């Protein structure tokens, strides 16, 4: 009945083989969840879950430290610029002067995502700027 095969990619964006895995990380993300997040401390970044070429997931932890690696199992270490903690602060910023469809924080693209109408980039460019915001630590999305 390759309408789940065709409907997986259609609207889970995935195949009915490529799912065990990713759960399987899934589970690995849950668990290490609390390790990493220590292990890191207030340099932790973020972390997230990635795809391989192969066409597998791969749990993704950041550091805006230095430690270029780590002893955990699966975890793969990646060493941002910016910290969670710092990008809060710019969205404290986001939201103290506070088109602008919406902002929020994000580590996959360490920085606090802004969004905006198409049309709007103006919007954005300009808000962030009366936010008092580094920019640095902005990404406007449309």
């Amino acid at each position: 009945d390759p309408q789940l095969k065709f409907a997986m990619q259609r609207d889970l964006g995935i195949f009915p083989t490529q799912l065990p895995q990713y759960l399987q990380t899934e589970k690995l993300a849950r668990t290490q969840a609390a390790a990493i997040e220590r292990e890191f401390g207030a340099q932790f970044a973020g972390s997230w879950i990635e795809r391989n070429e192969d066409g597998s997931f791969k749990l993704v932890a950041a550091t805006s430290g230095a430690r270029k690696s780590s002893t955990l199992g699966g975890v793969e270490v990646r060493n941002v610029r910016y910290s969670l903690k710092q990008l809060q602060s710019a969205m404290e910023q986001l939201d103290a002067g506070a088109g602008v469809q919406s902002w929020y924080v994000d580590p996959r693209s360490n920085a606090v995502v802004v969004k905006v109408d198409d049309g709007a980039t103006d919007a954005g460019v300009d808000f962030v700027a009366l936010s008092g915001a580094d920019s640095a630590q902005v990404r406007i999305e449309s």
